[PDB]
């Protein structure tokens, strides 16, 4: 079982200490223990996005996603991310719920399958668990 | 070293997905217990119930992890006890609390949680259990 | 038929004092007035009444696994609680919310409730007339 | 003595629509007035899609001074000259609903009529008429 | 005259983890209410059912009411509803300025039916109550 | 220590159509000052612009402000502003109580930058305020 | 000249039966064509309760490009159609409403009419009517 | 087959350019060619509406309509055409979106198959011809 | 019978592009037209809050009818709102142009609610139309 | 007699999805139809958001009409409307579910206010009758 | 050309202890600032301050009466006075809005400007260097 | 010493479709050079092109001026890039964003800004560019 992690707009910069490279490798290290395959990508492009969300539908294959900024503004990737037939867990690094207002909105959420929040980046690693299971 | 698992109002309930509450607190206890921790869980219906309990974490420096129940959207009182907390708080509902009624998808804990773990079904305690076990 | 009738916080305190509203009828007498009523529509009728959410709540986990109906009068938590409503939600049998005042005349807060969605119905401002008529409809089913 | 049982919009169309009860309107007026009879009162039950005449109705029943019980259809929500109409009335109004409005849509959870009404019945389907009328049937203000 | 002092949710906990103990407190209220001439009681709990009793107590014994209700001041219609009903004076008192915090603390259930509102004038917002009430 | 009790849009009109009258209003605050050891400038005004010039005042000379700024209390940015700037404490003042009346009068651009508020105590908030700075 | 005073839903109830807020319809129509007389007008005036009729009425002032005097009670506050009737009129139009709508509940601070109308007359009891009329009588 | 178009208030005072007979007119003439048959009605009373939507519930036939300041305040209305089995076009013959911001809301919208607005009087024929194909 | 015509911020300014009266020959105009009815009109204008308030509390003591035109005041100020609160006599808001045919700010007024009646769009004539109403109360 | 036909995120995977008619199969019957009507209709499909705006500037340079179903970025985009907005011919908005019948977000768009009208709920006929009017100009 | 620079309440309190800040450059060293900066770019900088809105309305009437542009810093007035506004709408000569900090940094209330829809343009969170942004782009146009 | 003049979508298309995007660059270089600073300007449609700049800005700490269209109201992810630096950055629009529609009053960008310019037309650029100079 294969698994998508798809990064959104920034978190390439991830540690400008965890960096994304940190990120990618720290993903492939709990994947592997779990027995499944982790396919890490980020872009700053929503149409990037788009499309490995595109990809991992007709594959079948669950997506782990932070979509950064796209999470609070975008339609489009929600209803992208609305044809997954697999579950989706999208992630924050940091808790959102303590920020701006305006974070605390998600258009994510309500097509997702869970949601982990201010966990850090073993959001992720906590989410490949939970994709081990289903 | 003890971790606090707090779980409120009609938790009680579970199993009548099928997990009763009974089984639930097997399962984190066994699971604690997998990572060298030891998971103290309670339940109760009683707003004031939990005060003292969230109140104790705060004196002992204890973890909690919070399932408030129908209180997450309504108590600003449980929400004053747990910004007291030092120890990590990890909020956690077992449903997708994003994917049913408005008024659901505001709670009072979150911004003074350290995460929140939402849509996981019971498998959100276990998440948060090993967050503990790490950091 | 057991039929359970709960009343919440403050509902202790009806028409003595607060005797505008209310109307003059005090508990004790509410409580005999549902009695008699339940007796001549052949039904058995328990009343409770509770200041504490956390009895109201047992009172309706209790009530969900008899499958026996409930006529709730949730007091200030009409406004407020989710918890309770959570509660209400599970029960299979009827589920009707009286209110004794007329909560649509007094504060724009009043005039929104968490039970209402989830209950079978709802009767407002009728006076205790309206804990009787909603044994009634009961009654019938 | 004499209430006047009115339906606003498309409650002609009960029944039937759709069907989803199945009682017509023809048989919930016969249900009304059996209802009525068996309490000692009499009951006068229109029905329109006419919102002036509906107001022709209200203006009567405030000159008569007779009591109403009013299911207003869509125009619960929307009608302020009803509002004023019935505003007007002197004997009690009840305002009435088959099904339970806080269950649905959220432009229906506002009412122009349940501020000056004497109490609202939601929910309990076509009994809430009948139960209507068992308030009147115990006073006479 | 007795005046009833009643403290909310959390409330028993300050000083622990203002400056003041929910001791002192109690400590302090007792002299400025030697020196008024007045009997006063405090008590405090962090249960909305024992809130409702005590004020009950009031209700029926027409004397004054001092509340820091804590968090069920923006919350808490139950609450209202049972002070609502009090005959003799009710002063609502907040420790911290509720109005330089979150939003959603600048809405109270009690202002509006309570005799007034002290709010941010710290523990010493209790005494210059009682003093108020001294005075009635 | 002066304190300045400052006295907004129609404070002038208290008991002109209850009772206490704005000369009478100075006097018992004359009075309660004097009686705590403490001395008191009460001023009123309809003119932001004025208030503004007394709140400069109160800021360079750094005292005590009691402020009852009337109707610009729900409206004046400019004021708040002014009182931002006071190092010694200010506490809001309301003779009435202002959550028990239109909606609009439950906003205070004030509060927040206040250090207490108190309403709704009657005049008799005017001496606890004077008691409040009278300690710390 | 002529002058359209239209009276809306509930109005034909003036005077008693509605107390204060204190005459009857039928005497404001006496007041209102006297008045109009020595201003050296005539007021047609009408009252209905149908949403319906009021547009027709409407619809007929448009085409006479006379002007309009509307009191729409509580279709003031509720009908776009009633609104988009009046939008067309090329002869000036004041709604006139008798009690003082800003002192009640805050739904009926807003007019769909207002809007689209030359001026507002409001708490002014009747004499809403005559001070319309006043005002079409100078232009 | 029948197609019944339903002209609210207002709508009897046309001039788009046409006025109402000529929209009849033309919805006729178009309605032949397509092997339709439209009545077409318009009242500037509810009750008439109403009573014109039951009946066209009853015939289980189309209904193209555009209920003019109804669109936007009645509940009424919008139950009616709630009972439809057969389609429901609303249609408004001016932009409603690029005028006041009231018009942008519909209580027939939600409950139509779907809705055309801004092409003026032609938006009619396009609901006929989207009734030929069903 | 002295009537106080009050007029706010901004309505010195009546000019002057255009919709052509200027303030002096509106206080002339009223004035005249008053004496017609047999009132006395006594027209007086601020930019000064202050200044109106002022006027608002001796009418207050006076027992004298207001007609008010508050400008932007109208839209924004608590303080005059509770001095005309105070009045005994008749208050007549008054516009000159029609507020809701505009900003949807200035459709909110908070002197409405408790004054007697508004007059809105009827241009300099709003003015006339209250002293006529002040005649018959 | 050019007419372009822009469809923005995700409309590429029509009948994938949901299942009814493809993309590709889409395209074809839009000039079938077109061709009937003796019009040319370019047929483009993109996700990314600056492709978009790309094929609008080039439709206003060329003084064109346009047909766009936006998906998504209809409720969130003010950069596609400027865009749009830029258009001295038709433009028609297009959707193929009724967007009022769903989510509250879907009902406000940027568009509508600078289309020259809108077509909701009818499905892939929609784009047709869209041609059909703009067959018309 | 003379310009008119305003600034409204509390801008006398500039430098100290204007906070801000904590510093500080003191209203009168603002205007020394500025007519300097207008004599190189050959503009006359004509400098006021006052704590009083009807004091601000009486510079801009007469700016309107000798079509002169006008740069103001309106401070808490931006926020809330229609009089303000409406009296320079009638500017036939530019007007340029000047705040010295971001207003979009503090609180939500100082988001909003009545002033901004009948200004030429807005400067802000520039400090002083506003002011002289502004000179710059009246002396262009 | 470098300054970013960067602009968004639909920006391209300023002059008739006066000042073009090409006589917008040759004005904003010469008043650089005019003023001792370089001045390298862009455009692009492409919200991942700008982050890209903008992340460039924040690596070389080099101020930047933005002109973001329509994301300036739209764009939480543009928000971030911009949080990120360290140097000045103002925003800037042509027109006067607050007489126009209501949408155009809220900038995603403004509260992070350390300033913002908005109807001055092109000049808007040139002032940013002096205020920077004496920064
Ligand atoms: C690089 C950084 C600025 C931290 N990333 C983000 O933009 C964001 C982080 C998040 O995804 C995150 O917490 O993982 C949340 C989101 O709201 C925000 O857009
Ligand atoms: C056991 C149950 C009755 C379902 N508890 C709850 O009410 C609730 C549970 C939740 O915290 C949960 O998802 O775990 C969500 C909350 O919104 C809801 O009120
Ligand atoms: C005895 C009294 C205090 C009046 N009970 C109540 O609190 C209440 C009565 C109600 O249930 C009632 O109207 O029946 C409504 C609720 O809003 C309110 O809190
Ligand atoms: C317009 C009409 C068809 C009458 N609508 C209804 O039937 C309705 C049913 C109700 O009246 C009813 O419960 O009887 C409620 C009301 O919201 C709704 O309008
Ligand atoms: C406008 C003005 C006349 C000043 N109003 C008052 O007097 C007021 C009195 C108060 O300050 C007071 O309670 O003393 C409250 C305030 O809301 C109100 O504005
Ligand atoms: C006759 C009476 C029932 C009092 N009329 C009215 O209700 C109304 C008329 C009004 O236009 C009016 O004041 O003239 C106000 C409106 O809100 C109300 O519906
Ligand atoms: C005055 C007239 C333009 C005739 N009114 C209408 O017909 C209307 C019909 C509309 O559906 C239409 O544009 O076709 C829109 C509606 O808001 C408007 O009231
Ligand atoms: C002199 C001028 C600037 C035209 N006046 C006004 O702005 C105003 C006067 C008004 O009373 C008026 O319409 O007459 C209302 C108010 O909204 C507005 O501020
Ligand atoms: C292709 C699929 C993702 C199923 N469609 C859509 O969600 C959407 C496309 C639409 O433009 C459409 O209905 O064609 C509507 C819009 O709300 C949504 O983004
Ligand atoms: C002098 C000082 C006290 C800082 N002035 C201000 O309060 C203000 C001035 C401002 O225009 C300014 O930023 O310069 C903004 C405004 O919101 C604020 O009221
Ligand atoms: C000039 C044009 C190409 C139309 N640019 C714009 O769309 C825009 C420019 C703006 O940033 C501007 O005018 O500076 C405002 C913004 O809301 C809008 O998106």
């Amino acid at each position: 079982l294969i698994v998508n992690v798809i990064n959104g707009p920034n978190l390439g910069r991830l540690g400008r200490g965890t960096t994304h490279d940190e990120l990618v490798a720290l993903i492939e290290r709990e994947a592997a223990e779990l027995g499944l395959k982790a396919v890490v990508r980020q872009s700053d492009s929503e149409a990037q996005l788009l499309d490995w969300i595109h990809q991992a539908a007709d594959a079948a294959e669950p997506v782990i996603l932070n979509a950064g900024g796209l999470t609070h503004t975008s339609v489009a990737l929600r209803d992208a991310c609305a044809e997954l037939s697999a579950p989706l867990i999208e992630v924050h690094i940091s808790n959102v719920h303590a920020r701006e207002e305006f974070r605390r909105h998600s258009y994510l959420s309500p097509i997702a399958t869970g949601v982990i929040v201010g966990l850090g980046i073993q959001g992720y690693l906590l989410a490949l668990r939970y994709l081990a299971e289903h």
